């Protein structure tokens, strides 16, 4: 019968034995190799991960990493994934920068086993904070408030697919929610929540479309692609459409105007992440966000609650180091030295 277009993401409730492992996991895998980046522990990712990890989050990553159906939403939900203890992780940062990577590599592992587990290979891109290593620390900043960036606050993060400039984009994204007391939700725009191909859809498979760098005679692309039935996206609402100096032509911007008003009704902004939440996401299938926020704050019966701000851990990964090598450092093939659809960042 009828298809079951997907409309919000697969839901998973950690268990407390799970917790408990991850966590005696997290502190193994510390002691053993000290970081995350250790070039020993990344060699042997998919054995640590397959080998580590609670079995049902294995077979859950496992199917969902070669899930590319009708019926697939591109994002899950892992709740209560770690338990945060927010007295030792202490005051947020006033920005990334600030962040203490040694309070942060017991995650850092936990998340690296979770793309390990797709499977899938952490990486690092220069196009994101000079590479910036292998888990961002995702901080609201003063300076950056209304920005569209991670860095930002003030202002809501308009539905995108990571890096829809490069060509070499991320194939999974893992977002750890540490802090969310500002009860931020988390929006997630699906390509499978349209259903079967429609006419406005159609037009998106031409390679007419701007793909501009985050925030005239610039490359073009798809902004669907994949099977013709049930196609990948690379989409940046912000970046393509509502950002002046987009440059495109009147064509692409009718195609993508006809498109986001389809698309927005389908925007699922009705998870707000907890502490310890973390939300796992197919970068080819699911478009991520979040709504306009007061970093340190939330308001509650008409009365501002000051509270500790917000604070994400990002980490990226590529299903295969083969396809990218053209694009990433002789010395690190985890390393992505694409600035622009193809073109590597020139630097002498
Ligand atoms: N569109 C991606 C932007 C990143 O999330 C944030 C950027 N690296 C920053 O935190 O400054
Ligand atoms: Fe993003």
């Amino acid at each position: 019968l009828t298809l079951e277009i997907p409309t919000s993401p697969l839901i998973i409730k950690i268990t407390q034995q799970e917790r408990n492992i991850l966590s005696n996991v997290g502190n193994l895998l510390v002691k053993a190799f000290g970081n995350y980046e250790n070039p020993d522990y990344i060699a042997s990712l998919h054995l640590h991960a397959f080998q580590l990890l609670p079995e049902r989050i294995t077979r859950i990553l496992s199917q969902f990493g070669s899930d590319f159906s009708a019926e697939q939403y591109g994002a899950i939900v892992f709740q209560g994934l770690i338990e945060v203890d927010q007295d030792d992780l202490g005051p947020t940062p006033p920005n990334w920068q600030g962040a203490d990577y040694g309070k942060l590599n017991k995650y850092g592992f936990i998340c690296s086993l979770l793309h390990g587990a797709v499977p899938s290979k952490p990486v690092q891109y220069y196009a994101q904070r000079k590479g910036g290593g292998l888990l961002h620390a995702v901080i609201p900043d003063e300076k950056m408030a209304a920005t569209q960036t991670g860095s930002g606050s003030k202002t809501d993060l308009f539905v995108h697919t990571e890096d829809a400039f490069l060509s070499n984009q991320a194939d999974f994204l893992s977002f750890l929610y540490l802090r969310n007391e500002e009860r931020v939700p988390s929006t997630l725009y699906s390509i499978r929540s349209h259903g079967k191909m429609n006419p406005v859809m159609k037009k998106l498979f031409e390679p007419i479309y701007q793909c501009p760098k985050d925030a005239n005679s610039g490359p073009t692309a798809s902004v669907l692609y994949g099977n013709r039935e049930l196609p990948f996206i690379r989409f940046d609402a912000a970046e393509q459409i509502f950002n002046e100096n987009a440059g495109q032509t009147s064509e692409a911007l009718g195609n993508l105007m006809d498109f986001w008003d389809e698309a927005k009704t389908l925007i699922n902004s009705d998870y707000i992440p907890n502490s310890g939440d973390l939300i796992f996401v197919n970068n080819h299938l699911c478009a991520h966000g979040r709504s306009a926020f007061i970093a340190g704050q939330r308001i509650e019966n008409g009365e501002i609650i000051k509270c500790e701000r917000r604070q994400m851990l990002r980490m990226m990964s590529k299903t295969s180091l083969i396809h990218i090598r053209s694009v990433t450092r002789t010395d690190d093939p985890y390393f992505i030295m694409e600035e622009h659809l193809g073109k590597i960042f020139d630097l002498d």
